[PDB]
């Protein structure tokens, strides 16, 4: 009920800015 699926890569963006 949100923008998740549309922006799942949210969810993954903190799995990138780990990265960096």
């Amino acid at each position: 009920k949100w923008k998740l699926f549309k922006k799942i890569g949210i969810g993954k963006f903190l799995h990138s800015a780990k990265k960096f």
